[PDB]
């Protein structure tokens, strides 16, 4: 019939308080056959008005039902598939007015709209703009009310799609999503960057750690460089992850990846130069030392190919890729390549304390040096064992313990000293054999 008489008796419908009767008279109207052929001009406002009333009543089946049928109806025409996101636009954002209003079954009745929605928009060629747009606000939302539950099933929902999109490639059907093109890309991996950044945020380690891959796949596929500002926050969130990870090597890299992109910002301080170069040569001296084979296990072995490295570096090579490297080097704090003539270049045990005694005091005022304290305490202490491996055969504990304090913050119990020379010995990093009845170490 009539899209008024269908709004109005809706209208009446609700007077009577038949508010459900009105949601169904008008789901009857838009799911209907006659619908395929009916301009979707001429009824979406029907159906802005079946979302009004869904919303209010909270009948999310009912919502996701009239959207998919409707679709399956008028997605025909372009001017259908422009009908179908423009309603999918008017739900998100009836549903967006109801959060302002409000309420955890309107949280979950939020996130069920956005699901919803993103599950109607997927994989369609004149939908990836909305749906790249719904995609950014459930992301937000999942954020904004620190939803993590929601957001790892909305990271794996988008897994999902990308999949689909992939075995759809080699089909050449129409309306479908050309992962060809760089525009396509560009939204995808936008939202795969942001999908890192939430992960971050959250603190969701294994999430973002998961995202890291699904990134560097959009990364490889795709021919358009990505807005540097964008590509930088991902590097600088990469810092982050692979600190909380222990994976030091990774975290250097990161690093050194964002220092290489911020060095062509056009509002990049001096200061800021000073500082970065600083924690980059830090965080790779204050690296284990990996001078002799690991145990070894390590599940993050795949991550050196997602950070575009043919393999994993050791912290010598990194040290020296930061060194060479005048762009680094250039405006690394002075403090720090004398530290790095202590302990790297010329080691002396004998001298060791006074060195680190005098350097420390300018050190400790540094802002980046208070977060490494730990690594590079355990760096060179592992050097001081090694050392002093060399230089005695039979040494009392009194002695080896106390030549192996360090200076504060560095500073150690003498049971924390033994605990680090076991396990240096259990690393074969020296052997040993202690004599706790004569209170002595011997090297054999």
């Amino acid at each position: 019939f009539r899209p008024e008489n269908a709004i109005k008796r809706a209208d009446e419908l609700i007077s009577v308080g038949e508010k459900q009767a009105a949601l169904q008279s008008l789901h009857d109207f838009i799911t209907a056959r006659r619908i395929r052929w009916a301009t979707p001009s001429t009824v979406e406002p029907v159906v802005f008005k079946f979302l009004e009333i869904g919303v209010e009543l909270k009948k999310g089946k009912l919502l996701k039902d009239g959207l998919h049928q409707y679709k399956k109806l008028i997605q025909g025409s372009t001017e259908g598939l422009v009908s179908v996101g423009a309603v999918a636009r008017k739900f998100i954002d009836l549903v967006e007015s109801k959060i302002a209003s409000e309420i955890t079954s309107w949280l979950r009745f939020t996130w069920e709209s956005y699901r919803a929605v993103l599950d109607l928009l997927r994989n369609n060629a004149l939908l990836e703009i909305t749906y790249s747009g719904v995609v950014k606000k459930t992301m937000h939302f999942c954020l904004k009310y620190q939803r993590k539950n929601e957001f790892k099933r909305l990271a794996e929902m988008l897994r999902q799609h990308l999949d689909a999109a992939n075995y759809q490639q080699s089909k050449s059907g129409n309306n479908l999503v050309d992962l060809s093109d760089a525009d396509t890309l560009q939204r995808y991996l936008d939202q795969r960057f942001q999908q890192v950044d939430v992960s971050v945020k959250l603190e969701l380690w294994h999430e973002a750690y998961r995202s890291i891959e699904d990134v560097f796949h959009l990364m490889k596929i795709s021919k358009r460089a990505p807005k540097p500002s964008t590509l930088a926050n991902y590097y600088e969130n990469l810092v982050k992850v692979f600190f909380v990870s222990g994976d030091p090597l990774l975290h250097t890299t990161a690093w050194k990846k964002f220092y290489k992109l911020y060095s062509t910002n056009p509002r990049a301080t001096e200061e800021e130069f000073k500082t970065y170069s600083s924690t980059i040569f830090l965080s790779a001296i204050s690296t284990q030392l990996d001078e002799i084979p690991s145990i070894g296990y390590d599940p993050h072995l795949r991550m050196y190919r997602l950070l575009n490295l043919d393999a994993k570096p050791t912290r010598k090579e990194m040290l020296q890729s930061i060194i060479e490297d005048e762009s680094i080097y250039g405006k690394v704090d002075e403090e720090l390549k004398e530290l790095y003539d202590i302990i790297e270049v010329n080691f002396d045990v004998d001298t060791v304390k006074q060195q680190l005694e005098n350097l420390l005091v300018k050190l400790s005022s540094k802002t980046y040096f208070s977060q490494y304290i730990a690594p590079l305490r355990d760096v060179i202490m592992r050097r001081v064992f090694v050392a002093a491996s060399q230089k005695f055969t039979t040494v009392s504990q009194s002695e080896l313990y106390k030549l192996a304090t360090l200076p504060a913050p560095l500073d150690l119990s003498a049971w924390d000293i033994e605990k680090s020379l076991l396990q240096a010995a259990v690393e074969d990093y020296v052997s040993i054999t202690i004599d706790h009845e004569s209170a002595k170490v011997t090297f054999a």
